């Protein structure tokens, strides 16, 4: 660990490792400190819940090797360890290069003064700085308050080292139970349930909402989209409330505001993320209290000479306003957007970042944009044409195939493009116009629907 450092990046994800790949295009001499709380060298996250689960290797828990959605397997890792110089090294090396300070914390910051303190007593200068912190995954109160027997039985799910945990019990246990109707908790469901398929185990899934992906969806298709989660071999719960939860024989025993009584053998709780904000108290900096995280401009900047992105950055978007978006994609565009600011750039965020998610064979989506059950939709399908806050939208139909808008005034802000693949650079398109559309009927003919 160096007392100096041009480039400073703090948390070794996939924002940081997006800065550091973009400071070096722009820069090609450049020196690149990361300093990394996990002891793991940068790794991409949504294998964990999807691809590694589906994985036909059973060394596929050692090998962290997956397949994408087009044949070209890989691994979980940006890059090989050996594309990484030493953090001793970095200063002197010709060429410079990026380094990876493993299993360290930053625990200070001073803004007046470039520099860090390591939770070991190390510090660190530097000329140009990022925090890419992402966040923690929160915690049930209900779990919070109860005994080691309960807690030694309940997971969060993060790391590498969550997937091999759940990996292991999912194998020796009969019975799992999920927390949670988000984009966690419900993958998560899938995975689980193509793999109790096997061995006739059980998997449960609750949640205090209507159906999955509630805060995402419009009811109708939240609805249509649990329907679908079920066939993967998930009992599915809504409508539950958590009241407590205890041992009795050995076993589990949720316990529901409804007088009701789930059972079971483990439990893991996806109940959204605590954006890392730790180090806004000692180095001064202002956080958002709508949206949480820290507060940057539509450059990503902070303070002069830092920078936030990822996870954790409440920034301006100069075209729907201020957000903070919490997705893999976004993570790469907004750590590749600050690495160029940091070498000069001075642009704003304006490439517009994009998520996905797959829940089973039949619901695939990708998505862009503010979207927000709670924002008035018009979604428009292979069967209906259904409106929610040309009619008002029936649950129980087909709704295999669509495109869904999301608006404020008369424009769209946000869609979700629903098993329609190949049209994200419309949508995009879309959203970069912000018209006023008359007939939204005429926009979607724009993704082949009819
Ligand atoms: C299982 C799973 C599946 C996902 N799948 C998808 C998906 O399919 N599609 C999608 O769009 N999004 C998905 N996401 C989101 C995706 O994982 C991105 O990683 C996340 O949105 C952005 O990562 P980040 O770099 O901003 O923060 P992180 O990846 O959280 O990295 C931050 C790092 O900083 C470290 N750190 C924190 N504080 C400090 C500190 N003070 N000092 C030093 N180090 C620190 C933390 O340990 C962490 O390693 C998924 C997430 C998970 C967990
Ligand atoms: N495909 C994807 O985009 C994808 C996949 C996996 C993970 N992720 C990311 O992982 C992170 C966390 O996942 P998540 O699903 O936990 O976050 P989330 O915000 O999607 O989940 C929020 C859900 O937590 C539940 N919840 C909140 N409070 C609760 C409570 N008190 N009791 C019971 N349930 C409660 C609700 O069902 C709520 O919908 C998010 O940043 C998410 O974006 C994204
Ligand atoms: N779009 C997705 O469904 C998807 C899936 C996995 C990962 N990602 C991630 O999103 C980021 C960039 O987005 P992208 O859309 O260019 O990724 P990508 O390179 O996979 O996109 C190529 C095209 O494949 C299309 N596609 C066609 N058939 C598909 C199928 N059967 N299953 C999944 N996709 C199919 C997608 O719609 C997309 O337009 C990358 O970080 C990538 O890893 C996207």
């Amino acid at each position: 660990a160096p007392s100096h450092v041009p480039f400073l990046l703090i948390g070794g994800g996939t924002a940081a490792f997006a800065a550091a790949r973009s400071i070096r295009a722009r820069d090609p001499g450049a020196r690149v400190l990361i300093v990394s709380e996990d002891p793991e060298l940068p790794y991409m996250r949504p294998p964990l819940s999807k691809e590694l689960w589906f994985s036909d290797d059973p060394n596929v828990t050692k090998t962290l090797r997956f397949k994408q959605w087009n044949g070209k397997e890989r691994s979980i890792y940006f890059q090989p360890p050996s594309f990484y110089v030493s953090a001793q090294d970095l200063p002197h090396i010709e060429n410079g290069g990026v380094a990876v300070l493993t299993g360290k914390k930053v625990v200070q910051l001073d803004v007046r003064d470039n520099m860090v303190k390591l939770n070991d007593g190390s510090q660190i200068t530097y000329e140009k700085c990022l925090i890419a912190t992402g966040g923690t995954p929160r915690s049930l109160s209900a779990i919070d308050r109860a005994g080691a027997e309960v807690k030694s039985r309940t997971t969060l799910f993060r790391k590498i080292g969550d997937f091999r945990s759940l990996e292991k019990i999912s194998r020796e246990v009969k019975s799992i139970t999920i927390i949670g109707g988000g984009f966690l908790g419900s993958e998560l469901a899938c995975a689980l349930g193509r793999k109790a398929r096997a061995l006739g185990t059980e998997v449960i899934q609750l949640f205090p909402e209507k159906g999955n992906m509630g805060k995402i969806l419009p009811e109708y298709l939240s609805n249509w989209t649990m329907e679908k989660v079920r066939r993967e071999g998930v009992k599915v719960m809504p409508n539950a409330i958590v009241q407590s939860v205890g041992v009795s024989s050995g076993k589990l025993l949720i316990k529901l505001k409804d007088g009701r009584k789930v059972e079971t053998d483990h439990i893991v709780a996806a109940v959204g993320l605590e954006p890392n904000v730790e180090l806004a108290k000692t180095g001064g900096l202002e956080i958002d209290s709508d949206f949480g995280g820290f507060r940057v401009n539509a450059e990503l900047q902070a303070r002069s000479n830092i920078w936030v992105a990822g996870d954790a950055a409440c920034f301006y978007d100069i075209k729907l306003g201020r957000r903070r978006v919490e997705h893999h994609d976004h993570a790469v565009v907004s750590g590749r957007l600050a690495g160029e600011n940091m070498t000069g750039a001075a642009k704003p965020y304006w490439h517009q970042s994009m998520f996905w998610s797959d829940l089973g064979p039949d619901v695939g989506y990708e998505a862009i944009g503010l979207v927000d059950s709670s924002l008035p939709t018009v979604g428009v399908f292979a069967k209906a044409t259904a409106q929610d806050n040309p009619q008002a939208p029936v649950q129980g139909e087909d709704y295999g195939k669509g495109v869904i808008f999301y608006l404020r005034d008369k424009v769209v802000v946000g869609i979700v493009l629903w098993n329609i693949f190949n049209r994200m650079p419309i949508a995009r398109k879309i959203i970069k116009d912000g018209e006023q559309h008359e007939d939204l009927n005429e926009v979607a003919k724009l993704f082949n629907i009819h």
